[PDB]
This record gives structure tokens, C-alpha cells and sequence, in this order.
């Protein structure tokens, strides 16, 4: 996997757009939704189950959490899945991030803030990458990239993010309920 | 799997390139390439493991079968996967196509004509599901939708095609030995 494009990816900016002011997807037949907050525009690929959930028509209420790709799209900026249900009420959680080191083995132990009651795996990929950049040494050198992170659910389901590739375009836009998060073990295979 | 988009892609037309005048990777950051022959150029995607056979630059002897998306990308008509490198000697083989109803039904036997060395798992797909479509009422309505097309070589390795949903984006650029196809099975679920 190329590494120019993996560190490439997770360390540009991110943009948080809460409680879009629109969300329409043109045609069943496109492949993404028209997204707009605050005069500016972008195209959001659906490149997975979450393209089973935008049908024709316009959708209130919505976040998205995006990364600008390369590529221009239907003429605008372009990001991949990282949508979700805007929150209900004001919300925060802390989870328990314990980062290991492996052979081997003591966790380093850390907080975590979710304030997404729904949250893409986008973002938490996004966010715990960079985390784990800016503390671990993630991408710091061609070496340092073996590992996973483990997002475990109170009912412990888990979801699982490889860190020597980039997370799926498939699975960019799967969603799971942030006030079910339980802790996120991380294993890095580097020291 | 939306019916509506399974169809409007697999009724589309495909345009067969042979022996690009360009394909060009503008940079090690891009999810695709741009190719052209005569005078037309494309945007192709390259969203699988494709995309480690195009680093930056030009390349040549290489083949396009695209099969145009909905979104236009970098101001192009575009396409994903369907890249192999073109012919180096003029290969032309019969395959046995055999179609099995699998309703709990000896087989409908045919012939397929291969052109190609290398070929990409979207031409085949395409191809193939075109034939069932003609042939076999594949899509031809809701419930005729069932089934898969499984491609086996002289070593007995095999590529599956479920015909339930759209080829993965992901395998679209995956390309196999044109050379060492032995024959087409086909499992058709549905009357
Ligand atoms: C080459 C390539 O990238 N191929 C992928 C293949 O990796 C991928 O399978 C998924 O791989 C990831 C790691 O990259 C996980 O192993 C997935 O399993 C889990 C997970 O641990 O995340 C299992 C888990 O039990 C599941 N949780 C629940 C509640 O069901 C999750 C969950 O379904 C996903 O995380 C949601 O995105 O999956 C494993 O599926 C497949 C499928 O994405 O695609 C190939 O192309
Ligand atoms: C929900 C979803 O789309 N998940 C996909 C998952 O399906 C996909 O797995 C592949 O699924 C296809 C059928 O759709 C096959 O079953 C793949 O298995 C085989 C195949 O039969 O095609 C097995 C076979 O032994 C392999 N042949 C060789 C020589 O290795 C092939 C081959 O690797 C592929 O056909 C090449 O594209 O695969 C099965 O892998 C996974 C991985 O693509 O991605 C999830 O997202």
C-alpha cells in the first residue's frame, strides 16, 4: 500500500459539518448526495450500505464528516461516506483508549471524546489515526504503520481499523451508535 | 441492492479501447488515470489493487474497457477499473459458456470469444451478464436477478460474479490470464 498516499490521506484537514443545511440526492442512479452548509457546497460519495440510505429526495438533519479527496466530482469537492444522523440533544463521552505496544506489555492509557450520538466509521478512523500521529508516532516513519484499532460496543461488537492501509471506501460510510461505545484498544506493532 | 441502478449499469454501452495513445497517472495522490485514444479522453478509477500497477507518469500498451458512470470526474467522462495491458501477439480462444438453472434441471451450452491476453474482471463481468441478459432473461424483470457466472482456469483457480448485486468496484481492475480461462459456469436461480 502506497505509503506517500496513506500518511497523504490522514493528515489532512478534516471538516465537521453539523446539522447540514441540505442533503439531496439527484437520482437513485448517482453515486453520492449534494451536501451544503453555510454557502458552501460539496458531492459526498455513497460507496456502500450507505448508499441504502439516502433514497431521491431532500434529507434534513444530517452531519457529515469530510475529507477532501483529489478527485473534482459532478464539478465540486469531493469526499467519501462520513455521514450520519444529526444528534438529538447535546451530547459527550469519554472512552477509555489503552494503546499497546507488541513481540510481547503494559497499555498506555487514554480519553477518547465522542459527541456524535451517531457516528461514521470515517470519523472515528479519522480521528483515532490522527491520535495516534500525533502520540504514537503513526506514519512517523516508513516503519511505524503496523497495528489496529478496535472500537468495542457496550454489548461488545466491534469494528476493526487495519493501520497499514486506509480504511475501505465501502466502509467510509457505515455508522454506529457513539453513546454505545465502550472503550478502543489499540495494538502497534512498532516501537 | 437497488434493482434500478443493478440494470442501468449492466444495460449501458461499453466503449473497447485497444492500445491507449495515452494513459497518464498526473500523480501518486489520484484515485485514477487519465487515457485517451483518437481524440477522447477519459477519467478511469483506479479503486482497487489496480491502482499499484500505475505509478506516476505515462504508460503504454495498454487496453480501456469502460463502461461510463453517472459522475463526471476531473471535468471527464468517467469509468472504473477495466484497464489490462493490450495484446502482444493476436490471442483469440473459444471458452465454453455453460448455463445450469438451478431449481430444485443438464446444461445450456455455448461459446464465448476471448481477445484478449489480460482482461479486466469488468470486461468479462459486463460481458457476460450482457449474454445472460439476451440469453437467459437475466434482469429482464424483478426476481431474475439470482445466481452467479464463476470463471475457471487451467489450474483450477475460479473468479466469481454474483449476479444479486453489481461487481465490487474494488474487483473491477483486477485483471487474470485471458490465455488460461478453461471455461464459463453459470448458475442461474431463477426461471
Ligand atoms: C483487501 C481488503 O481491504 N478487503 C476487505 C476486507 O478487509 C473487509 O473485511 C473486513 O476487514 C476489516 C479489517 O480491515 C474487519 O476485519 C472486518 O470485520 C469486522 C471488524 O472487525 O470490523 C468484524 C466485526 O464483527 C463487524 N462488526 C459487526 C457489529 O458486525 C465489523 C463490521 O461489520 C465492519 O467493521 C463494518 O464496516 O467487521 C471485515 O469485515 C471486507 C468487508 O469490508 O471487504 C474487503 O474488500
Ligand atoms: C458485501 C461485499 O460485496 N463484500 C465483498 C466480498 O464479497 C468480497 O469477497 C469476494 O466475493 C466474491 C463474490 O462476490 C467471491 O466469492 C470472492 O472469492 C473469490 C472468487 O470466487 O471470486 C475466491 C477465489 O478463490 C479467488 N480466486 C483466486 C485465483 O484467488 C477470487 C479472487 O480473489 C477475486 O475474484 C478477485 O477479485 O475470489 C471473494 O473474495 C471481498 C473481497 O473482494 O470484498 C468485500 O467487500
Amino acid at each position: 500500500h502506497n505509503y506517500k498516499s496513506l500518511k497523504y490521506y490522514y493528515s489532512k484537514p478534516s471538516i465537521e459539518l453539523k446539522n447540514l443545511d441540505g442533503l439531496y440526492r439527484q437520482k437513485v442512479t448517482d453515486k453520492g448526495v449534494y451536501v451544503w452548509k453555510d454557502r458552501k457546497d460539496y458531492f459526498v460519495g455513497l460507496l456502500g450500505k450507505d448508499i441504502e440510505k439516502y433514497p431521491q429526495g431532500e434529507h434534513d438533519k444530517q452531519d457529515a464528516f469530510l475529507v477532501i479527496e483529489e478527485e473534482t466530482v459532478n464539478g465540486r469537492q469531493y469526499s467519501i461516506g462520513g455521514l450520519s444522523k444529526t444528534n438529538s440533544k447535546e451530547f459527550s463521552k469519554e472512552v477509555d483508549v489503552k494503546v499497546t505496544r507488541k513481540e510481547s506489555e503494559k497499555s498506555k492509557d487514554s480519553k477518547f471524546k465522542i459527541t456524535k450520538e451517531e457516528i461514521s466509521l470515517k470519523e472515528l478512523d479519522f480521528k483515532l489515526r490522527k491520535k495516534l500521529m500525533e502520540e504514537e508516532k503513526l506514519y512517523g516513519a516508513v516503519n511505524n504503520r503496523k497495528g489496529k484499532i478496535v472500537v468495542k460496543m457496550e454489548d461488545d461488537k466491534f469494528y476493526t481499523f487495519e493501520l497499514t492501509k486506509k480504511l475501505q471506501p465501502h466502509r467510509m460510510g457505515d455508522t454506529i451508535d457513539g453513546t454505545k461505545i465502550k472503550e478502543i484498544n489499540v495494538e502497534l506493532e512498532y516501537k
